[PDB]
């Protein structure tokens, strides 16, 4: 939900990210549950990317009379992933990954009437993870990971029609009957809609941790509990070399997430897998801007917001070479209209997914996945404006998998 991204692997994409704490058919899942490291008996690599093509549209009419229509506000994106896992001994293993689990991009024309809450918002994050795991016995494994997150932001806001709203208010007041009041209203109305009123561009690192437990009933059936911590990102605004002769502030808290997962291989050729994930934020979505020495201070309201996601999928292990998968998911995000933001797509999301993997041999394989996401149409009440939003997306991904130390 919200800015969350689940796109850590292309096999996961084909399953609608169902039971991802409990499946370990490739290296990608260690990033989702570090305890899964104990399911690997040789160094294993995976890398790939997911292309996301959203279609998000805003509609409405301002109290000024101006249109709030904005089509196609969410651009396409590529989300890469790379994973490595290796055993150390019978009891221990480690892994590393580069993924993203948070990101946002919307863009409105700079003459948009709702520009004070529209403009541009681009948040990109890269999660570097190092994880370790311990196998206690045949049933129990435990994992712990540490995360370094590199976050880039670009945020711009514009006057839009605010001056027109002010002008109207002045004209409606007793001041509207005076020459001075009329002049003030004209001054307000004269403000260009593309006047920039807030700006942030920045790059910052933050840190967090994650952990996981894995319980195996047997080689065919297992369950997992995982936790991912919040990550706090604090954006803040030679000579040598000549041979002798970042703007804006914002504290952003990435959300914490708990997830339970199950995987049951009910037949040599069939598995089911499912999960419930619970995400909480310590901030609301809307932004307030002030300034200090001409630099923008952005602030989100400190408040508790949550969401949950349920997912169910199945994997058909057809033969030695071919695996097929499908899944369905629902991500429920119950944000009140008055707490939503046009700059941040947020709505209930329904997933339908399908995928396949082709294994060239026991060491090497390729995954291809596709998902369709249907977004709920929602009302948004932000600042002086009322909007409606509609959204959907297609996602396409491919990964290559390779396990080292071929021998026989
Ligand atoms: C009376 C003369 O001052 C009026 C202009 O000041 C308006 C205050 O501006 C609001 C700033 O925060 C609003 C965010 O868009
Ligand atoms: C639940 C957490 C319990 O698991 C702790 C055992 O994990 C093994 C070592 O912890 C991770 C160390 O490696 C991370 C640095 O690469
Ligand atoms: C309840 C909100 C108050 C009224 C809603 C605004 C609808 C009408 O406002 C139109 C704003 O246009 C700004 C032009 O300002 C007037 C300038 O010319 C008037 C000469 O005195
Ligand atoms: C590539 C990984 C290397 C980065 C490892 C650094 C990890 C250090 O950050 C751990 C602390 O993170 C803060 C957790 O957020 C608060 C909740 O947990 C705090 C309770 O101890
Ligand atoms: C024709 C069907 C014969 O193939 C049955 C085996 O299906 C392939 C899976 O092989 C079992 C081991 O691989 C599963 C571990 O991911
Ligand atoms: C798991 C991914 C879903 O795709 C499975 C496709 O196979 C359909 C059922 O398997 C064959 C049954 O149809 C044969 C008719 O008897
Ligand atoms: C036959 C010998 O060539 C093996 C080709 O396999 C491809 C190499 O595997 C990918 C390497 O990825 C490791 C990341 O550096
Ligand atoms: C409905 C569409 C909304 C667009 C923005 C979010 C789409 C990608 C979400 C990815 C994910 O939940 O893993
Ligand atoms: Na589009
Ligand atoms: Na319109
Ligand atoms: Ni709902
Ligand atoms: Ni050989």
């Amino acid at each position: 939900a919200g800015e969350q991204l689940n796109e850590f692997s292309s096999s996961g994409l084909g399953r609608a990210y169902s039971g991802e704490g409990a499946i370990a058919d490739d290296a990608g899942n260690v990033s989702r549950n570090p305890a899964l490291i104990t399911m690997f008996d040789r160094p294993t690599f995976s890398a790939g990317a997911v292309y996301i093509d959203p279609d998000v549209n805003i509609s409405g009419t301002s109290p000024s009379g101006r249109s709030l229509k904005a089509d196609n506000i969410a651009p396409t994106a590529w989300v890469p992933n790379m994973h490595f896992v290796a055993p150390i001994n019978d009891q221990f293993g480690w892994g590393a990954s580069i993924t993203s689990n948070y990101g946002l991009a919307t863009e409105f024309n700079d003459t948009y009437a709702g520009g004070s809450v529209g403009g541009t918002t681009d948040l990109e994050t890269m999660n570097l993870n190092l994880s370790g795991a311990y196998r206690l016995n045949n049933a129990w494994s435990f994992g712990l990971g540490f995360n370094a997150v590199y976050a880039r932001a670009k945020i711009e806001r514009f006057a839009g029609d605010l001056g027109q709203l002010v002008a109207g208010q002045i004209m409606q007041s007793p001041a509207g009957q005076t020459q001075q009041g009329q002049a003030l209203a004209a001054t307000a109305n004269g403000i260009d809609s593309n006047t920039k009123i807030a700006h942030l561009n920045g790059n910052q690192w933050g840190f967090g941790w994650n952990a996981g437990i894995l319980y195996e009933l047997d080689k065919n059936n297992r369950y997992a509990l995982t936790y991912r911590s919040e990550v706090k990102i604090d954006f803040k605004g030679r000579a040598f070399n000549n041979y002798g002769l970042q703007s804006g502030y914002l504290t952003l808290n990435l959300p914490e997430m708990w997830e339970v997962s199950g995987y049951n291989r009910v037949d040599p050729q069939w598995a089911i897998h499912y999960s419930l994930a619970y995400t909480s934020w310590s901030q609301f979505q809307q932004l307030k801007a002030t300034s200090t020495s001409g630099d923008t201070l952005f602030q989100k309201h400190e408040g508790f917001k949550d969401a949950y996601r349920i997912a169910l999928g199945t994997t058909y292990y057809y033969d030695d070479n071919w695996t097929f998968r499908t899944g369905i998911a629902f991500d429920d995000s119950p944000v009140p209209a008055q707490n939503r933001s046009i700059s941040i797509p947020d709505q209930d999301r329904f997933w339908l997914s399908a995928g396949t993997t082709y294994a060239f041999n026991k060491d090497a394989s390729v995954d291809v996945g596709v998902s369709y996401m249907h977004g709920q149409s929602v009302k948004i009440n932000e600042g002086p404006y009322q909007f409606e939003s509609e959204g959907k997306a297609w996602l396409f991904g491919t990964n290559f998998n390779y396990a080292f130390h071929h021998h026989h």
